[PDB]
């Protein structure tokens, strides 16, 4: 119906909770399903409806050249604040409300071409945050390698919930 380059003129677009709407819905839903399948999750953790219902922020990377220059969304990164009880390196149990990575996916055939990096760098600047100051919801092996090799985040501080944080968090 619309070319994506017309809906999203920027290479990386930011959506809050405000999502023409049916086309935007389809794009986000398909990407969310792809991410959850990649992670062997029982259901999508990212969808258009969930975006509308939550206070999350979704970054979408568009390859403007694809589909005869009409554009295709090739990856997304979803972040949001979560209230968390966390343990520091000495075992002090601290209440915190960090910005968290909640979902993150680049189309499998397009991985390892820097798209994840572009999304993550854009978000850090946009949110005015450094990677060590964030929490990570159940990060996968691929994402942990990404964080170690590109952002020097290694040897996380063990938590009892499913969130991961690194030394510089504290
Ligand atoms: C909290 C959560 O969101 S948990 C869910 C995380 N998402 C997933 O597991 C979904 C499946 N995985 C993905 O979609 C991707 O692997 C992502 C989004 C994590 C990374 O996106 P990509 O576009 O592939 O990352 P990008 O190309 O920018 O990689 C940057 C660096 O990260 C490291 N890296 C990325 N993938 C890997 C990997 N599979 N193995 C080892 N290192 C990797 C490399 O150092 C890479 O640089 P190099 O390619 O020059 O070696």
């Amino acid at each position: 119906p619309y070319d994506l380059n017309a809906l999203f003129p920027e290479r990386i677009s930011v959506l809050d909770s405000n999502l023409p709407l049916p086309q935007v819905t389809t794009v986000i839903d398909e990407l969310g399903k792809a991410s959850s399948k990649a992670q062997q999750l029982p259901a999508p953790i990212t969808s258009a409806a969930k975006l509308q219902a939550n206070r999350h922020h979704l970054y979408l990377l568009k390859d403007g050249e694809q589909n005869g220059g009409r554009g295709v969304i090739v990856g997304f990164l979803k972040v949001g604040y979560k209230k968390l009880f966390l343990l520091d390196q000495r075992g002090a149990h601290l209440e915190t409300e960090p910005l968290c990575v909640l979902d993150f996916y680049v189309t499998e055939t397009l991985q390892r071409h820097g798209y994840g990096s572009e999304l993550f760098d854009f978000m850090l600047k946009h949110k005015q945050v450094e990677p060590a100051q964030m929490a990570y919801d159940r990060p996968s092996p691929k994402f942990l390698s990404f964080l170690e090799k590109r952002y020097d985040l290694r040897n996380s501080v063990p938590q009892v919930n499913n969130f991961v944080v690194f030394a510089g968090f504290f």
